[PDB]
């Protein structure tokens, strides 16, 4: 949709605050900190499908807007996921071990603005198109 495409990252900020609150260690950090992820999102029917690339680290999901799915996320927690859109954004939610995490996507301009929120910790990441 306005989401599909093959998106580069552009800049980031708050990151490493951002996988420190939800208890990455340092190497696991180190690694995500300046990775530099293609994010490749596409559609199919009724499935999403979002994969991350980059050379220390790959990750894909896909789902159905609405429908809870089990993921594995870059850092090795086991995760609840449910994704809807709402408004235009892609609103993701996380919930494990009675905590949650959200990651909402949202087109502005040429970007793909994401924004990871874990607690009181704000990440903005923005990607555009490759
Ligand atoms: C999947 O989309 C992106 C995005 O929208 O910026 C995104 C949203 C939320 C958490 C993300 O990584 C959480 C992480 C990543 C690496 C290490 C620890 C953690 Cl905790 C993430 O990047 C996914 C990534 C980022 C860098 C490298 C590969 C990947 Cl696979």
């Amino acid at each position: 949709d306005a989401f599909v495409g093959t998106w580069k990252l552009v800049s980031s900020e708050n990151f490493d605050d951002y996988m420190k609150e939800l208890g990455v260690g340092f190497a696991t950090r180190k690694m995500g900190g300046m990775a530099k992820p293609n994010c490749i999102i596409s559609v199919n029917g009724d499935v999403i499908t979002i994969k991350t690339e980059s050379t220390l680290k790959n990750t894909e999901i896909s789902f159905i807007l609405g429908q809870e799915f089990d993921e594995v996320t870059a850092d090795d927690r086991k995760v609840k996921s449910t994704i809807t859109l709402d408004g235009g954004v892609l609103v993701q939610v996380q919930k494990w071990d009675g905590k949650s995490t959200t990651i909402k996507r949202k087109r502005e301009d040429d970007k793909l603005v994401v924004e990871c929120v874990m607690k009181g910790v704000t990440c903005t990441r923005v990607y555009e198109r490759a």
